[PDB]
């Protein structure tokens, strides 16, 4: 049986917490592959290595570190959501955030709690490549157990995240997060007038959740 803990984000994680994002979301986002070709593993460093510092500073995300072999399986990166790291967005990315904006930021600043402290943004998690379907779907479970924990013990009022794959909105769902938007990512409008996830089957969903804390 896989036995985990989870220890806050220090600045010497760097690298593991880059691979481990990197193995998640490169190849293997559902946003990202419809804006193929041109997205880059660096594409995901790239951010990570801007925000590592002020992400660690702010001492809200950690790892997951399976503890029979003590090495880290996992990661949850959190910030208030209202106390985020400005980043410019070079790649292809900035269409995937530009939309995560999209489906968050009306519902975010009118409808949630106003003020710092109030909202946990559960904005990326990952786990190893190596990681089978029961170590997987168990990190994910303890990773949810844990931000719900991190969310209490530092005073936020819920916990605020967009989901965009099957397994990640299901978790959601089960863990009685409640859906503020169900939007179809391939009716997005970019700014050209594109629909950059318009070849998306009308399946595929990005899920805006939220749970009070
Ligand atoms: N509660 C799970 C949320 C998560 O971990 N990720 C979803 C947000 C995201 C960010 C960058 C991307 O490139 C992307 O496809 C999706
Ligand atoms: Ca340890």
């Amino acid at each position: 049986m896989l036995k985990m803990e989870a220890v806050p984000l220090r600045l010497e994680h760097r690298q593991e917490v880059i691979d481990i994002i990197v193995a998640s979301f490169y190849n293997k986002a559902d946003l990202e592959q419809w804006l193929k070709p041109g997205v880059l593993r660096t594409d995901y460093s790239d951010i990570l290595n801007d925000i590592w510092n002020v992400l660690v500073e702010r001492d809200l995300s950690f790892v997951v570190y399976d503890t029979n072999t003590d090495r880290i399986i996992g990661t949850a990166l959190n910030f208030d959501a209202r106390n985020e790291p400005e980043v410019d967005i070079k790649s292809k990315l900035l269409i995937v955030f530009e939309f995560l904006e999209f489906c968050e930021g009306p519902i975010r600043d009118n409808y949630l709690p106003k003020g710092l402290n109030q909202i946990l943004h559960s904005f990326m998690m990952g786990t190893a490549e190596k990681l089978n379907p029961r170590e997987n779907i168990a990190c994910m479970h303890f990773m949810e157990h844990e931000v719900l924990r991190v969310a209490r013990e530092k005073q936020f009022a819920g916990i605020f995240t967009t989901n965009t794959s099957p397994l990640t909105q299901q978790l959601a769902d089960v863990y009685h997060y409640k859906t503020l938007l169900n939007f179809q990512v391939n009716e997005y409008v970019h700014s050209d007038g594109s629909r950059p996830f318009g070849d998306a089957p009308d399946e595929q969903r990005a899920i805006v959740h939220w749970k009070e804390v």
